[PDB]
C-alpha cells in the first residue's frame, strides 16, 4: 500500500517550479476560474511519454473550448524539459504549449503519491474551479492514455454540476437511456412519494428518474470526442518527421 | 489521505463474500489462469451502477473471450445484492451473470482504500486490474455522479495481453495513435553501447535511438481493438427503456 | 469481549442519517419531552426482523399515547430501508410508520457495541430504552435467530413511567406478583433511624423494616398494562399470511 | 462506556464462591451437559430482589423440565446470603433451592460488567442465558427499580433450543405470532442458486424467497410456551403476604 | 508488599455510608473536637467480630468520658448492618450504639491498606486524634480477637502525654522501673544536656533518662482500672442469659 | 503512602548484622522449629525504648517457655548497641541476652515499611510476631512516643498457637470473654448443608449456625494466659530506680 | 546540519545505475586493483558542468596512466545523461569516455550527503584508494567550477607516500622548506625520539621534523607538469571550432 | 559518518579562545566587512602542518590585499600553540602573525563534524571559507598526511568575490579554462520566453540558450588570478632550510 489524496478532498497547496515560472498550485488556476487537468510521466526522453504529450497538444484548442488547462509533471530538471520540447517541434512538427513541473527530488511525486522506486506512474488528476480533486486514472509505464476519454469526463463532469444532474454509463451512448441524464435518487420516504406523485419526469423506480435537458451541442461535441478515437488516421505524422 | 495499493504489487490476499458463494481473492481466478477485473459501486438500488452493471452485462461475452473475469462490490448486504438483481432482470430486462461482494462495514473497501472524502459511507467507483500472476497493473476512480466507459477497459486488457506476449509498450491512443498508427514501440535502450547497436543494425523504424518501433501485432488483435472503439462512439439503435 | 453505554448514562451524543431525514441524538427526542425506543437488527430483508417491525407498527399507538417513539437501526442503505417498507405494505398490507438509520459502515454499532461474536458484519437484536432526560434506563439483547416480544417492552415503560412519578420500586411480574399483587415497594430506609421511625409510623403494610408497599396505581393504569400480558399470551384469530 | 462478554462469546471461565461450595464456570453446567441462567442483584435484604428470588423459585420445577440450572449472584458474603434465605422461608414461607455467588469485592461483577453508571458499589439486575457448551445465548440488563418478567426468561430458553433442535429461526412474539402465528423461520438462501432452488421446490409456505416457514414444533412444544405467557397474564388467586 | 497509610499523616480524606448517615472523615469529628477509633472487621454474622463489637459496647461510656468516638468497618451492605446489629440486640441482649461503614467493592478498604495475604479486610485498628493525625495502628488476625482494654490504655496515655508534654514508660501505669512515672523529652544539644543536669529539677538516670510524677491520683486509677478489668474473669457470662 | 509486609505473607528474606552476628531472617528460626518476635525502636540511649528492652528482658524466660525467640531492630551502629547494653546492665542492673539488628541507612527498615511520617531518621515501634513457618501473623505500630505492653504480646502468641494447635477462633478479651469466658470458637459453616449439620449434631453450644464454641483448652493453658494480663496490672513491689 | 561518510571510513556499500550499467560501489574498481575519484554535479545541461566533465576528459590519459578510474553523479536520467554526452561531442567535439550515475529522486545523493543549504547536489568529489577506502573530500559551490590538476596533484602525491611511506608537505614538489622533500612520520616515544636523533640517517631541523629524498625525478617532474598545466593558458579555445 | 555545516549555511555562532584573546566567530569578521578562512591541524609540534602555518604566512599580504582573514585550529592549549609560534620564527626565521584557537577537548571540532575516522584524538585537515555575510561559501578535507596547496585557496577567494560582484558563474580551471578561456557564464534561463528572448538579443558569445558568456572581468583581475597558479608550479630559488 501507499497513500493518495481523495476524490473530493482540495488539491494539495504546494508551489512548484514548471518550464514557465514557479506557480502556486491549486490558487493558480482557481483564481482564473479554472478547472486544470495534472498528468505526470516517468521520464523526458522517453517514447511513450512523447506520443501523450503529442496527443495532449494536438487536442489543446478543444480543452481551452471547456475552460480548462494542462500542466504536466516529471522528476527531470527544467533545463531536461526544454531541451525535450525543442526535440518533439524539430523532429515530429508539433509545438507542446503548456507547462511541465520540474521534481528532481520527487518531492511533488510523494506528496501526490505517484511513486508506485526512483521514476512516477502515468497518473492524472482532475481538479475542479474550487480546486477540488475530481477524478484520478492511474495507467501504467507501458500503456498511452486515451486523451480523449479525459476530455469526455471533463465535459461531463461540468455538464452535471451545470444542469444537477448525474451521468449514466457510457453517455452519451448509454444503452438503457442514449443522451438522458439522471436525477439524484430521492433519500427520504417522503421525497420519493412527492416525485411519484408529479410525473414529472421519465421513469422506471422512485429511484431511477431522469430526462433530456442537455443542449444538442453538448451532446454532440461528446460523441465528436469517441468519433476521433474510434478514427484511422488520415496521415501518420511519422512520413514526414 | 488514504492508503491503496500499489500498480506491480499482487493484489492483497483475502477471503470474500458473495451472492455466488465465499472465495478466495487473488488465487481463485490465478488458479484458472485468468486475469479479472474487480470494480465497485456505493450503493445497490441507485441509478448510475445500475447503468454500468448492464453496460458490463452486455460486454461479458468480450472479456470472456479475452480470458477475463468480472467481480463486483460494495457495502450492501447479500441478500440487497439478489434483491437489486431481480429488479434489473424483471424491469430492464437484463440478467447480471457475474459476482457482487458484500462489504457490509467496509473492511474489503478500507482494505483496498475505497473510501474517499465524497462520502464516510458508501464507497468510490474504482477499478483495478489483476493479470493471471495476481498482478495491479491498472486502477481507475471515477465519481459517483459519472459512469465510466466500459469499452476502454476492454482496451486496456488487449492492450496489455499483446503488450506482454510482444514484449512492446503500447503508444497513445493506440491502435489510431497519430504519430505511429497501430505500431508498437520497443522498449528502450538503457546504456550507450546499447543505444549505438540499435542504430548500427537498423532493423526499426526510428526517430532516435530511445524511440524505435515495428508493427508485429496481428490483424485480427488490432481489429478487434478498433471494433471496441467504434462500439463506444455509435449511438444504440434501440434503446432499453422504450420496453420496461 | 466489547464495548457498551451503561444503565444510568445519558445516550451517546450524534447525528445518524435515517429514511425520514438527519437527525442528533438523543436531543431530537429529549426536545420533544419524549422517551425513545431504540432497537436494531443485522439485515433488511431478512424474515425475524420482518416479523418484528409488523409487531412493532400494529402497536406504535400504545408506544404514542405513552409518550414514546420509535426509532430502527441496521447496517443497509436508506434505499434499501425505502425498498423494504414498500414491500412489507405491498406483501402484508401494514405499513410502517417510524424510521430506520441507515449504518453502512457499522460507526453508530460500533458506538453502541452492537457487533457481538455472532457476526463480523451484521449487528444483534440490541434494544435501547431511554428517557426524556436522554438517559438509558434497560437494554436488551436477543439473538439473529429468536425474535423479541414487543409486549414486554410495553409493560417496562409503562411501569418505569409508573415507578418515576409514584416515587416507588416494581416487584417481579407486577402487576400480577405472586406476594403483593398489583402493589409497589416504597423504596428501603438506609438508617437505623429511618428504620425505626418506618415501623411506628405505621403507615403502609409491611413485611419487615425493609419490605413495606402500598398501592398507590389508578386503576386505568393497572388495566393498561394487565392488557399487554393478556395481548401477549392470547393466540390471533386471523394470521396476516391468510390474505397476503 | 464498560465493557461486556458478548452473545456468541463463551461465557469467561473463573472460580467462585457460592452458599452451596466453590465451582468453576462454565464448567460445573457444561460438564453436566446442562445450559444455566446466571443473574444478578444489588444487594441482599431488599425488596425488589427478594420478590424476584421468590419468583425463579416458584418456577424452579419449569426450568428443570428443559435441564436449565439457576444460579444468583450479588456483592454481599455467604454469611447473608445464609441468613437472606431463612428469612425468606420463615416469613414468606418459600424456600429457595439454587445457589448464590458471594462476590464482596466486585470481581466477578467487575468481569461479567454488571457495574453501570446506577453505582460503582451494587451491581446492575444482570442475566445471561448460557447454553450446555458454555456459549452466550442471549442477555437481559434491568435496573435497580422494576423486577424481571421470569415467564419471559423460561420463553426464551425453550425457544432457542426449538430453533437448535429444528434448525430454526423464531419469529417475534412466538407462538402468538401475528403473520405466521405458531410457525416457524427457514435460513433464507444466501447465494443466488440456493434462492432460485427454494422458489422451485415448492418445499415450504412462501411469501418470498427470504421469507419461507412451516409448522414442524409438537403440539406440546406450542402449549408449553403458551402455558408460560398465560400465566404471566393472570390476576393470582391467593396473595402470599396474606399468610406471612 | 502492601500500602498503607502512616503515623504521623492525616488521615485520608474521604467520605463514607454508613448505618447511621453519611460523613466526611476525619472532618465530622475534627470539628467537634473528638479522637476517633475506627476498626475493621472480615465480614458480618461471623462470631469473632460478633464477640469484639459487643465488647467495644460494654466499654463506650468509657470512650465517651475519654470524649474518643467509635466507627466499624466492613465490606458489606448496610441492609446487613443493621439486621446484624438488631440479631446481637435481640439474641445477646446488647444494643450496638456506635456507626458502622458499608463498603462493598472495598473501595475503602483499599484506600487503607486492609488486604492482605482475598476478599474481607482483616482487623486493622486506626487511632486518630482531634487534629485528624493518624497515632497509632494494630493489626490483628482474622483467628485472633482484640483486647479491647489496652486500646482504652493507648487512647488514655496518649492524651495525657499530649497534655502533660512528656513520654508514657512501658506498661505504664505499672512500669518495672518508675511506677507511674512519666519521662520528660530527651535534651538535643550538649547545653541543654548540661543546664538540665544543673537545675536538678527532675530524678535522673543519666542526662538523656529524666522524669517526674505529674499525672493525677484520677488519670493514673482511670488507667489502672481498665487493666485490672481486663484480668478480672466476669462472674456471669451473657450466653448464660441467652 | 507506605507500602509493608502483610499478615499472611512469608517474612521478606534477608540478611541482617546484628550485635550477636550474621543472620539469615526468617531461615535461623524457622530451622530450630522457632517463633520469632521482631520489634524496632527509633535510637540507642533514648529513655522510652530502655523501658522496652528491660521489659522484654524481663519477660525473657516467659518467651523462652513458648518456644519463642527475641530480636531487636534500630538505625544506630553495632558499636553503640554494645554500648548501650553495658550502660542498661550497670545503671539498671538488668542484663539484656537477645540480639539487636545494627541497621544505620534504613535499608532493613525501608524493606518492612517502618519509616513513618512521625520521622525522616528513626523507625516507628513495629512488631512482627512470625510463626514456626516463617510466616507473618500480627503487626501493631506503637508511636515514639507511647511504650508497649509487652504482656499483650505474650497473650498474642499463647492464644494463636492454641487457636493453631486446637483447631478454634479467639473470642475478643480471651479468656475473660464477657460472653463464653474461656470458651474458644468453632469456625462457621460455608454452605447451606454444612450450616444444618452442625445444627443437628448437638456436638457444641450454639447461638446460630454461624456462632458455636465449646471448653477444649487445659486449665493449665487458661491460667497462663490469664497471668500474663494478672502481671499487666499489678503495681511493682519494688521500683528499679531506688536502688540503682 | 548534514550526514557525510569520513575521511578513513569504508566508502559505503551500494549498487547505482549508471549510463554505462549497473555496478557496484567499491567493489567494482577495488576488484580491479583500481583507485577512483567519484564527483557530482547539480543538473545536466548546465554550462559550468559542461566545463567540467571536458576538463575530466582531456585529463583522462593521466588518471589512467596512475590506474584512477573516474564515474560522474547527478540527479537526472539515464536517458538526459547520454544525450547530453551527444551534444558535448557535436558541438564542442570531444568525447565523455567515463559513466555517469543517474540518481532520479536523490537517494545516492541523500547517503552521500551532498545537498548543502533544494533540490540538486553541489560539486562534491570524493578520492577512494585501492581498499575502498575515503582518502579526500573536496566540495566546490555550484557557481565555481573545480580546478582538475589539482586532483591528479593529490591523487600522484597519496601514491608516492603509501609506497615510500612518508607524508608529504604544503605545495609539493616545491615547497618552500624542503622543495621536493618528503617527511618521515614523526616518533611517536622518547626512546624512539633519542633514536632517530641517534641514527643520524637523515636530514633533520629537531626529533619531530626528520625528511629524505626518495622520490624518482620521473615522479617528481609528473606531478609538476600537472602544476605547469593548470598555470598555462592554452593557445587555442574550443569555442573557436 | 559524522555530521557537517554546509555549503549556503551561516557559519555556527560559537566563541573561541585563540591565542590573541577570545573572540566571537562570524561576529568580528562579520563586523568588520571581512571575509576569512578557517583552517584546522591535527596537532602542534608535527611536521606537515608546520610546513603549512609556513605556506599560509608567505601569502598574509596576498590574503589581506583580497581583505581575508586568516585563523588556525588544532585539539592542543594556548601554551602549546605559543611555544610552537616561537619554535618556528627560532628555527625556520618565519613569523606565523594570526590566531590559532586552541580547542582542548575538540568541542570546536565537534561542533564543525571535524573529527573523522583517521582519528580519535586530532582533527582532520578541513577548511571553510566564510563570506562577510557569514555563509559557508567552499569547503575542503585534505587528510593529515597530505599537505594543501595554498594558492588553490587564493584562487577559490578571488573567484568567488569576481563571481559576486560581476554577478556571473566560473568555468573549470579559471582564467584557462580550454573552451572559454579567462570568459565567464552567465547564469542559464529558467522558463522557455526567457532562453527565446535571450538567443535572439546578441548580447553574449553563446554555444546554445542555456551556455552563454562574456568577457566583463578587467585584465588586472585575470592577471591576479593566474599569478597564483604561475607561483604553484615555480620551483623555489632558494629553499629554507638551506639557511637554516
Amino acid at each position: 500500500p501507499g497513500s493518495i489524496p481523495l476524490i473530493g478532498e482540495r488539491f494539495p497547496e504546494m508551489e512548484v517550479t514548471t518550464d514557465h515560472g514557479v506557480i502556486k498550485l491549486p490558487d493558480h488556476y482557481v483564481s482564473q476560474g479554472k478547472w486544470f487537468v495534472l498528468f505526470s510521466h516517468p521520464a523526458d526522453f522517453t517514447p511513450v511519454c512523447t506520443t501523450e504529450f503529442v496527443s495532449f497538444a494536438r487536442r489543446y484548442e478543444d480543452f481551452q473550448r471547456l475552460g480548462v488547462d494542462l500542466i504536466g509533471l516529471s522528476v527531470d530538471s527544467v533545463f531536461s524539459h526544454i531541451k525535450w520540447k525543442e526535440w518533439i517541434e524539430r523532429h515530429i512538427g508539433v509545438r507542446i504549449p503548456f507547462p511541465i513541473i520540474a521534481d528532481p527530488q520527487g518531492t511533488v511525486a510523494r506528496r501526490l503519491g505517484l511513486l508506485h522506486a526512483t521514476h512516477t506512474v502515468r497518473g492524472v488528476f482532475i481538479v475542479d474551479a474550487r480546486g477540488v480533486i475530481r477524478t484520478m486514472l492511474y495507467y501504467p509505464m507501458e500503456l498511452g492514455r486515451l486523451v480523449d476519454e479525459i476530455l469526455r469526463i471533463v465535459k461531463a463532469l461540468k455538464l452535471g454540476d451545470s444542469l444537477k444532474r448525474a451521468v449514466p454509463a457510457d453517455w452519451p451512448n448509454n444503452e438503457i437511456i442514449g443522451e438522458g441524464l439522471i436525477v439524484p435518487p430521492p433519500t427520504t420516504e417522503d421525497q420519493a412519494r412527492a416525485r411519484m406523485e408529479s410525473g414529472q419526469y421519465r421513469c422506471l423506480d422512485w429511484w431511477f428518474c431522469w430526462d433530456t435537458p442537455a443542449s444538442r451541442d453538448d451532446v454532440e461535441e461528446a460523441r465528436r470526442y469517441l468519433r476521433r478515437a474510434a478514427e484511422k488516421p488520415a496521415k501518420l505524422l511519422y512520413e514526414e518527421a
